[PDB]
């Protein structure tokens, strides 16, 4: 028992982190096979952060200008290309620690672990969620760019995020491993305000199921609701609308606890309307939304 | 910017996890050099969980009865001994992935990361704190025994905890790597109630400093207090007493933010007396106490 914000074991990803330097900018790169992936803004100086023309800036760069270091040893760059907002640096050596991997583009509400790195070295691992406004609430300092987000299925790492920037509001923006930003964000120092950070309703319900499984049951009420009634309350509280797909995904948790999804929705509705009244659920005084139904099942079953 | 409950990168510890089986019980072991460390209750059956006599149970066990498997390969056990509540299984092979390591016994309030494992395989990593009542609020299912807690200083892993059991209240009890339990807990299925889980005051202050550094300043008030006045309020709220050592340890955070420790104590005092009023600090609706002053500095500076 017990329920924690758990990240995937980071070992497989630690073995992929390298340092990339271009001119005076140093950030992190992800080394998979003979390719090092990093944010294309590694080529940017100070005088051109406001409106960079990446194709133009890249013309002035050659293979030897990208310094890639894995541990304390230098990798030889034999090719470079820009794919969307990422640079792909072909090196002459395949990473011997390359795990089985995939590049996936996640949807909002989906969770992943972040291996925060500086100078190609891992500093920490934490669990994130792609917010409905396509930002992530990470912990990233200068030099953390190129740190990646991932999920692991047994021995296959699915890379889903690469850190690129921090918005003026202290929230984070990044790309998938094909270089496409999540959301409307661009890699330039400009006014980029995030949209409404709504609560991931399906995740909150999953976490309420995790609370019941772990003995926290005080919030369970005598009520039920409908998807349409619940959604009127969810809209009022800036919660994402709950769909029949979400109800279906919560089915295994509903089955394990014997609590119908719509009954849990009614409990959630009363929590939104009445508040916690100074009480806690799984050690939290707010409704946690960064656990998917899959994470709750995985953690409560012990998937390795 | 951004502040997350961050665990250490787990790679160095993943390379040490093995599966230990004795009879029909399978748990995790920690393989460092040619020794595999695991909870001694791996020798216990069902008929003797209530009052085990470990020395007597161990007489019936030989080296060949302890099955150690690292990955998909079996290790040869050439010796076994009991040190307090841990078994040390000498194997014929030194772990090639043994990192630089130390065994440390932490104090209450100190934090560490847990690599939760099942069948010698890592499932997840999370950050814990040794509670003032010597329990940990972990996430551990059956078979998680032998999972370890650790801190990392650059390339040296300091192992501080090994998971042994879950108390009837769903909190966790374990030992240091010398086999000595934290707190008064024993490895037997008996009535073991935990003491008062007080809040780690120095950690809350560290986290309030982290909030100020990250832009969350609404709780900063116009007041100050003394250590004795603050401690009268801390006692009332089941917070640990704050000492001059704690004030000294918070010095770098006080220096970085320009907020005197006793002024932050007065802010904390008003938060205890008035509540959050539905507001949040660093995305939390309660006062977080599982970040030490060292963790706040490390995370806010980017130590790798
Ligand atoms: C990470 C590489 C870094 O230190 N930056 C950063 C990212 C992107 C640029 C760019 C303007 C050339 C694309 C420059 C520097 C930090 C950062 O985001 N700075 C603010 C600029 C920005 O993002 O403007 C968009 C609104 C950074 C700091 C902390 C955490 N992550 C990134
Ligand atoms: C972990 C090895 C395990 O599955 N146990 C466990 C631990 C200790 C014993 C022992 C009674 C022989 C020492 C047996 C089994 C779980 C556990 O703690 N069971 C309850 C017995 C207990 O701890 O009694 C003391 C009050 C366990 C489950 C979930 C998480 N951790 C451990």
């Amino acid at each position: 028992s017990g329920f924690r914000k758990m990240a995937f074991p980071s070992g497989k990803v630690e073995g992929c982190m390298v340092q990339v330097t271009c001119g005076t900018t140093t950030l992190n790169g992800l080394w998979l096979d003979d390719v090092v992936y990093c944010p294309r803004h590694v080529i940017c100086t100070s005088e051109d952060m406001l409106n960079p023309n990446y194709e133009d800036l890249l013309i002035r760069k050659s293979n030897h200008n990208f310094l890639v270091q894995a541990g304390n040893v230098q990798l030889r760059v034999i090719g470079h290309s820009m794919q969307n907002c990422v640079l792909k640096l072909k090196v002459d050596t395949a990473n011997p620690k390359t795990p089985k991997y995939k590049f996936v583009r996640i949807q909002p509400g989906q969770t992943f672990s972040v291996l925060a790195c500086y100078n190609g070295s891992p500093s920490g691992v934490y669990q994130c969620a792609m917010r409905p406004n396509f930002t992530i609430k990470g912990s990233f300092l200068n030099g953390s760019c190129g740190s990646v987000g991932f999920n692991i299925d047994y021995d296959c790492v699915s890379f889903c995020y690469m850190h690129h920037m921090e918005l003026p509001t202290g929230v984070h923006a990044g790309t998938d491993l094909e270089g496409n930003f999540y959301g409307p964000f661009v890699d330039r120092q400009t006014a980029q305000a995030a949209g409404t950070d709504t609560t991931i309703t399906v995740n909150v319900l999953a976490w309420l199921y995790a609370a019941v499984i772990n003995g926290d049951r005080w919030f369970l009420n005598r009520f039920t609701t409908t998807l349409n009634d619940f959604n009127l309350v969810a809209m009022k509280y800036n919660y994402e609308p709950l769909t029949q797909d979400h109800v279906d995904i919560l089915g295994p948790l509903s089955a394990q606890t014997g609590i119908a999804v719509l009954d849990m929705c009614a409990s959630l509705k009363e929590l939104l309307q009445n508040g916690m009244n100074g009480r806690t659920i799984l050690g939290s005084a707010l409704l946690e939304d960064e656990f998917t139904p899959f994470d709750v099942v995985r953690q409560c079953s012990g998937v390795t």
